[PDB]
Parts: C-alpha cells; structure tokens; sequence
C-alpha cells in the first residue's frame, strides 16, 4: 500500500508516511498574480543547457522521467533569485485525464492541462541525495503546458512512451535537447518549497515561468496512454498525477517581472 494517485493512496493520504505533507513550505501553491510582488533585485534566470546529456527515460509508477548526465558542470540553472549553480538531473512531467485539468501550480486558481518540471541541485552539496537534505538543495523550473498547437520539441518524447508504457519499463534516450521545450519568455515567480512528490523534503526554490508552451492534443493524449500498473497488472492510466496546491503559509510569492 505505498503512495500513488488513487482514492486510497492520493495526495490526501500521504501525510501518515510522510508528516511534512502538512509543512511550512509545502508545494505545489496557487499562484495569486495580483499579490506576488515584483522584485526588482531578481536577476535574469540563466539557462545553459547547450551540453545536456540525456541518458535514458523510466516509467516509475508516478511519471515518466528523462534523465540526464549530471556528472560533470552541463546543463546548468543559475541566476534568477538563485545563489550559486544547479545542475539538471531530470524532467518530468505532470498532467490531467481532461485538458482542463493537470498542473499543480494553478494561476489565479487557473489549471494547466501539464506541468513540466526540470529538477537541479545545488553543486554545493556534491550529488542530488545530499540536495535534497539542504532548505536551498534544488531548483525546479515549472513549465505551464496549454493544449493548441503541437510542440515539436517534444515530439521526441512522445514517440518513446509507447516503449516504456508500464511501470518499471526504461529505454535509452540519447541526445534529446530540452532547450525545445522552453517558451519565449524567462520570465518568473519565485517561492520557497518542496518536493510535490513523496518524501515532499522541504528543499526546493520553485521557478515557474508564466508564459506556458502550447502541446498539441494528440501529444497529451498519447501520455494519458501510459500505466501506472506494470506489466502483466491490471491496467490504471496514468492521468491526474498532480498534487494540489497546498497551503502558502507564511511565504511570499515575488515575480521577476511588471
Ligand atoms: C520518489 C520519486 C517519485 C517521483 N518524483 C520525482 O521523481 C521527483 C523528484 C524531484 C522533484 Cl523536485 C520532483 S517535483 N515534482 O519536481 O517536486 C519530483
Ligand atoms: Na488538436
Ligand atoms: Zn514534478
């Protein structure tokens, strides 16, 4: 009986396994527009992912996720309302049953049909697992997805999914470049908080661009075509795999931008 997304194993539950489910700095949040406050201090947030190395794709119950060679400085997130450098180590993914519904961040209340999250940590702490042990261990950049015209960035990561359909399924995945799943536009909210997924570590500074990207619907819906049974089990789509917001407690939300 471990965590999930069902009626039994949801979001609601998660707190018995993991009491900081109902933390100070939990995550995802709704963003409210109107009270964010723009900081005039934050910086530009500096995406440098020219040398990124992809390594494979893993279906893992939850999600599926892309990761990356984060052994050596490619790859890397700074700037920002950011102190120091943080390397990619993976990319997920969070969405819907229906486009009206999907990302854990909400604006104004408003839900995407997806929420793309690209993980760092801080190189301070050495690897990802002493990272997420630290209050400034990771750096996720959210990315809001609207269905409309297709992305062909990430077509490449569609294609796959039909060979990693169950849980525990992997396939290599060499030389994707997630630079095509970027908007135009690097400008942000930025809040302290954590993990949106068990153990929910309280060690994340979240980056959620407000500019979404558009997906085409026959891109959502081949990864509502995935399971989060494994092979040979009874067969559970992969959809509604979001946390819901969370409360802000005693935490601001600052905009980079207006
Ligand atoms: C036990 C791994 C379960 C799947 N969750 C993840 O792989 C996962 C790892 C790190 C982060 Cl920061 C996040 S998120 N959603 O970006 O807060 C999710
Ligand atoms: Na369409
Ligand atoms: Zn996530």
């Amino acid at each position: 009986h471990h965590w999930g997304y069902g009626k039994h194993n949801g979001p609601e539950h998660w707190h018995k396994d993991f009491p900081i489910a109902k933390g100070e700095r939990q995550s995802p949040v709704d963003i409210d527009t109107h009270t964010a406050k723009y900081d005039p201090s934050l910086k530009p947030l500096s995406v440098s992912y020219d040398q990124a190395t992809s390594l494979r794709i893993l279906n893992n119950g939850h999600a599926f996720n892309v990761e990356f060679d984060d052994s050596q400085d490619k790859a890397v997130l700074k700037g920002g309302p950011l102190d120091g450098t943080y390397r990619l180590i993976q990319f997920h993914f969070h969405w819907g049953s229906l486009d009206g519904q999907g990302s854990e961040h909400t604006v104004d209340k408003k839900k995407y049909a997806a929420e793309l999250h690209l993980v760092h940590w801080n190189t301070k702490y050495g690897d990802f697992g002493k990272a997420v042990q630290q209050p400034d261990g990771l750096a996720v950049l959210g990315i809001f997805l609207k269905v409309g015209s297709a992305k062909p960035g990430l077509q490449k990561v569609v294609d796959v999914l039909d060979s990693i359909k169950t849980k525990g399924k992997s396939a290599d995945f060499t030389n994707f470049d997630p630079r095509g799943l970027l908007p135009e536009s690097l400008d942000y909210w930025t809040y302290p908080g954590s993990l949106t997924t068990p153990p929910l570590l309280e060690c994340v500074t979240w980056i959620v661009l407000k500019e979404p990207i558009s997906v085409s619907s026959e891109q959502v819906l081949k990864f509502r075509k995935l399971n989060f049974n494994g092979e040979g089990e009874p067969e559970e789509l992969m959809v509604d795999n979001w946390r819901p917001a969370q409360p802000l407690k005693n935490r601001q939300i600052k905009a980079s931008f207006k």
